[PDB]
Order: C-alpha cells, then sequence, then structure tokens
C-alpha cells in the first residue's frame, strides 16, 4: 500500500517524489527501468548531447541552496553534467531509498470499488496505491528507419538513444541517417574524428548557433546573486528560457534594422532566442517568417563555400516548430572528409553487409551507421503500459486517435492518475513546466486528504474544453501548418493562469467522490 506510486525517475519523477513524500508526508514509491536517476539524461549518451536551454535555467528552482551550489561550467549543459546534477539532487534529498530501479511497470489497473490503483511490475510484483503519478517524459520508443536489408549490416549500427560506451571513430567510414536536433549534434561532434562521414539527409532543417561558451566566475556570480529575479522572469514569461520576449513586428522596421536584430541573436546564439527575442510575429505572420528563413539561408550560403552543397543544406519550408541549434554544423560540410546525400532526391533503397545503397545504385561503404531517426510520439509511453481505468478501458483504446487530457495532467476515464510533462501541455522550458505541474498535482492531492475525497477524475467536457483552448491558440500560429492537439501554445505564464483558475474554483471540471 502506498499513497502514491510514481513511474519515472527523471526530472519529473524525482520532484514528484520529493514533493509528495517530504512536503505532503505521503508514503510513496517510484519505479524506473533505468539503473540510476536521470531519465532521458541517463538513456541518451550520444556524442554532442547538449541542453537546448542555458545551464542556469535547465535545473530545479525549488531548492535555493542547490541554486547557490549550482555548477555552471558552460553556457549550456552537456549530458554527463545534467546526469551528475540529477544524481546530486537524489543524494541531497535522500530520494533513492524510495526508488525501485531496474523495474519496468507492465500494467496499472484502477479498482473502482476501493478507488485505488493495482500496479504490476514486469517481474509480477503487485503494488496498490491511491494515486498514480506518471512521469514518463516526452518521447516513446526509439524509431529505427524501415530499410530493406538493415538487418544484414555487419558493421556497428546504433540508434542514438542506445549509444554504447567505448565507441571509437578514428579510421572509420561513418554514416548518419537523420538531421534533426540529435543528428545535428552527432554530426557536428564526430565529423573531425572519422575517416569519412556521409550524412543521409531526408529533409534539411534550419539551424542557428547555440553559442556555447565557458562561464567566467564573474558570469556565474552575477547569475547567482540575481537568481530570485531570474526565476521571477521565468514564471512571468511564455517560454521560460530567460529571453526578452519581443512584441516587435518583423516588418515594422527597415531592412537594415531587421538585419542588425537577427545578427545580434545569431551571435548570442539559441534557437528560441532567434525565433522569439528578435521579433514577436515570426511564428504567426508568413511575411515575417520568410524574413527569418532568408536570414538563415543567407548564413548557410556564406558559411558553406561550395554553392551546390549549400543548396542541398538549404530548406524549402516554414521556419517553424521547435528551433534547432548547433555548435558548428554548417561548417562541417566544408571538410574534405564529409559527403552530404539528399535522400529525398536520391533515396536509400537497400542496406547490405558493408554499405548503404542509394537509388542511383551507389554503394556507400560504411564501418558504422548511426540512426538519429527519432522516437515515437509522446502518447506511446502511455500506450506501451497496460493502463486500464473506468469500465476497464485501456489508454491504447481511449487515445486511439491521439492524446487528449484536461490541463495536460488528467485523462477522462482514468481517475486518481496524474501526468507530469504529459501530452497537451505547454511549449516552454521543461523544468519550470514539471515544477508547475508537480506543485499543482500535489496541492490537489493535499486538498483531497483534507476533504476526505478518494477519487478524482476529469470530465469528458473539461477535456474537450481543453482541446478547444489549445486548438484555438495553435490555429493563430504557423505551427498549426508547417511540419486532438498535442501542445498548449499560450505560454508558461498563461498555462499557470489557466490551472490556477481551476484550483481556485474548487477544481472545476473534476469529479470529486467522497467517502
Ligand atoms: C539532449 C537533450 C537535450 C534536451 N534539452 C532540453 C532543454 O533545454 N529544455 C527542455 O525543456 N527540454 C529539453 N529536453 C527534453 C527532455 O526530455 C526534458 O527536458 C526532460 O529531461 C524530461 O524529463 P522527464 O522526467 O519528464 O522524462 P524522462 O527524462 O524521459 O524520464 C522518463 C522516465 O520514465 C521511465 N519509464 C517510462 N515508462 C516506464 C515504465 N513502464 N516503467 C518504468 N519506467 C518507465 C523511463 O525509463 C525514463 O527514465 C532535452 C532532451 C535531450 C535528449
Ligand atoms: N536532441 C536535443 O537536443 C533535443 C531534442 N528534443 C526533441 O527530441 C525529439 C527527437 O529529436 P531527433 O532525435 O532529432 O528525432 P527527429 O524525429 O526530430 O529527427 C528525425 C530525423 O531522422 C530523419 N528520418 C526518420 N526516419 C527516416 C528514414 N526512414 N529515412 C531517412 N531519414 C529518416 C528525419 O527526417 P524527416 O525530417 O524527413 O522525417 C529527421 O531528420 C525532437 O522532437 C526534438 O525536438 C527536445 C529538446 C532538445
Amino acid at each position: 500500500d502506498f499513497d502514491a506510486i510514481i513511474i519515472g525517475a527523471g526530472f519529473g519523477g524525482l520532484y514528484s517524489l520529493k514533493k509528495l513524500r517530504d512536503d505532503f508526508n505521503l508514503k510513496v514509491r517510484a519505479f524506473d527501468r533505468a539503473t540510476e536517476v536521470g531519465g532521458t539524461w541517463f538513456w541518451n549518451q550520444y556524442p554532442g548531447a547538449l541542453s537546448d536551454s542555458e545551464t542556469h535555467l535547465y535545473c530545479y528552482s525549488w531548492d535555493k541552496e542547490l541554486l547557490q551550489e549550482m555548477e555552471i561550467k558552460r553556457k549550456y549543459i552537456s549530458q554527463p553534467d545534467v546526469l551528475a546534477y540529477l544524481k546530486r539532487v537524489a543524494d541531497k534529498h535522500d530520494l533513492r531509498k524510495d526508488i525501485q530501479f531496474e523495474t519496468g511497470i507492465r500494467s496499472a489497473y484502477f479498482d473502482e470499488e476501493n478507488s485505488f490503483w493495482n500496479v504490476t511490475t514486469e517481474n509480477d510484483e503487485k503494488f496498490t496505491a491511491r494515486f498514480l503519478i506518471t512521469a514518463l517524459g516526452p518521447l516513446s520508443s526509439p524509431h529505427l528507419p524501415v530499410i530493406k536489408g538493415i538487418e544484414t549490416f555487419k558493421g556497428e549500427l546504433h540508434h542514438t538513444s542506445r549509444w554504447p560506451k567505448d565507441v571509437t571513430f578514428s579510421g572509420k567510414r561513418v554514416g548518419v541517417i537523420g538531421t534533426g536536433s540529435t543528428g545535428v549534434q552527432v554530426i557536428t561532434a564526430i565529423a573531425s574524428q572519422v575517416k569519412h562521414l556521409t550524412v543521409f539527409q531526408r529533409s534539411a532543417q534550419y539551424s542557428v548557433p547555440i553559442g556555447n561558451v565557458v562561464m567566467s566566475e564573474t558570469d556565474v556570480a552575477k547569475i547567482k546573486e540575481n537568481y530570485d529575479q531570474i526565476w521571477e522572469n521565468v514564471w512571468n514569461s511564455a517560454l521560460g528560457y530567460g529571453l526578452n520576449e519581443s512584441t516587435l513586428p518583423t516588418m515594422s522596421v527597415s531592412a537594415e534594422e531587421r538585419d542588425k536584430i537577427f545578427e545580434k541573436a545569431w551571435q548570442e546564439g539559441g534557437g528560441f532566442r532567434f525565433m522569439f527575442e528578435t521579433f514577436g510575429d515570426i511564428a504567426v505572420d508568413e511575411t515575417a517568417n520568410i524574413e527569418a528563413q532568408n536570414f538563415i539561408k543567407k548564413k548557410i550560403s556564406e558559411i558553406v563555400k561550395d554553392p551546390f552543397v549549400a543548396k542541398k543544406l538549404t530548406p524549402t519550408d516554414l521556419y517553424a516548430c521547435r528551433p534547432l541549434c548547433d555548435s558548428g554544423y554548417y561548417e562541417i560540410f566544408n571538410r574534405d572528409n564529409v559527403s552530404l546525400e539528399d535522400v529525398k532526391a536520391n533515396p536509400i533503397v537497400e542496406i547490405k553487409e558493408d554499405c548503404v545503397v542509394t537509388a542511383d545504385g551507389v554503394e556507400h561503404k560504411l564501418d558504422m551507421l548511426i540512426c538519429a531517426t527519432g522516437f515515437d510520439a509522446v502518447d506511446g509511453s502511455y500506450k506501451r503500459i497496460d493502463i486500464r481505468g473506468k469500465d476497464g478501458i485501456s489508454i491504447k483504446d481511449h487515445w486511439k486517435d491521439g492524446p487528449n487530457s484536461y490541463l495536460g495532467m488528467m485523462v477522462s476515464n482514468f481517475p486518481n492518475m496524474f501526468m507530469v510533462f504529459g501530452p497537451n501541455g505547454p511549449l516552454a522550458n521543461s523544468p519550470p513546466i514539471i515544477e508547475t505541474q508537480v506543485r499543482w498535482i500535489a496541492d490537489l492531492i493535499g486538498y483531497a486528504e483534507d476533504h476526505q475525497i478518494n477519487q478524482i477524475e476529469a470530465t469528458k467536457d473539461a477535456v474537450d474544453n481543453w482541446t478547444n483552448t489549445c486548438s484555438d491558440i495553435a490555429n493563430k500560429t504557423l505551427f498549426a501548418k508547417a511540419k486532438t492537439v498535442y501542445l498548449y501554445m499560450g505560454g508558461l505564464k498563461e498555462y499557470r493562469n489557466q490551472i490556477s483558475e481551476v484550483s481556485n474554483n474548487n477544481y472545476k471540471g473534476c469529479l470529486l467522490k467522497q467517502s
């Protein structure tokens, strides 16, 4: 028996555990397949893995002593250093004693008679808990490309989410399939280390400099002396990235002033910076969006000296969705040991024991093939657990057509289950989102103990109202276009307003059952 069972020991699960156990004095246990805390920062150890947000903001804000203790080595934070940070949090707050590692959760069945959850591990251990906290993260299973013959390759073959230790590059012919955020980081990190790199690019994306530099002790002291204001700015912002979020319309300035503004963001670095600190309508107005595209295309054409390679790297679509950042990606294609293959024009048709074959018949001989090919969507982590709520309905069936929820935290037919960083949540920096949701969920659970409520559930109507709120917001944006509604796009500040109104109005939209 527990008051709460938590699935996941990444950012979301660790704070779920600390808040429910130490601040609300509940009996809690968390579970993770991993052998150690860290979640995605434990699993993803590929070359060049790097935070998207600056080091001093990609962290918890709720422990002020930790903030002052913060190691801030570079402007952005590498995977080993995030993993080390989350280990330090677990150390300081004595968290591991209530985490069962190497334990996958196979099923969780809601017991409507007793109003609690029966949770079964993959080793057939059964646990019961009033509440179920799912902190499963944004990504499901790794997606491997479906390519004829991929199982015949005799060299090294890895998805980036299963990067083995001890990989060496010297003397090897290496291929990378995928040029999203992960592929860009891997390619930039390994091109100088391999004998030859072939990049297999299906769709060129826009990338801006991340500007990752060492942080002086003065840089760090200024941050730490001003940390309360820094966090106040996060809670008052749409993105939580520490940006000066612009309201300036792109076309309201001259051509010369617009170039200076883009160039300032480009030199400072950061994807959200380039998209949202420059001007206020890049994601909203097509004409503004085209000015942003053209600035980046001109940078590509200046960096990449061969115009035919530059052309191949140049996208043909909107500057939209989460912005990409790099530490020297376009420069890589000037190297004599790098080949770019456009596999939209020249598709991969076969993999054999020693090569990737393209449609022109060319055998690209490889010692190593890296699949930076992405992951299944967020709801897959939910559908891969056998979660059965009211009347035995499964989340596979409930979400056949995509995820829908109330506030991103509650699913109709699934009572006493609360999602952390779940679908239909905000587009912002994740740790502020997780802290916002964990604190809301925990206050609701505390309210239920105070008012002797034993079943909490969102109504179908509140879920559908949330879906409409997200749909209305997203349809004012070019993100609705470009490459159920998966995200709420109103920003962190308005998200916190939205959920505060719900808690201030006796949890409108939630069915509360007394006993
Ligand atoms: C290189 C990289 C950089 C990033 N940078 C940023 C950034 O700057 N800003 C940002 O906002 N986001 C960023 N992200 C996104 C990142 O996912 C989030 O920031 C955050 O770490 C997610 O934490 P989480 O605890 O919610 O989920 P995760 O860290 O994914 O943890 C989920 C855990 O649940 C476990 N789990 C799932 N199903 C089961 C089951 N059935 N049984 C047991 N355990 C289970 C998994 O094993 C996993 O350990 C980045 C991601 C990567 C890979
Ligand atoms: N890595 C990071 O630093 C961060 C990552 N994230 C998120 O992580 C998620 C995953 O990023 P990523 O790992 O880059 O995965 P993505 O899904 O973003 O990119 C997948 C890449 O592989 C290509 N690809 C997929 N299948 C094939 C195929 N069969 N043949 C050829 N090419 C193929 C895609 O091309 P096409 O575009 O043509 O499909 C794309 O280039 C994204 O949502 C990203 O925003 C979040 C924060 C930071």
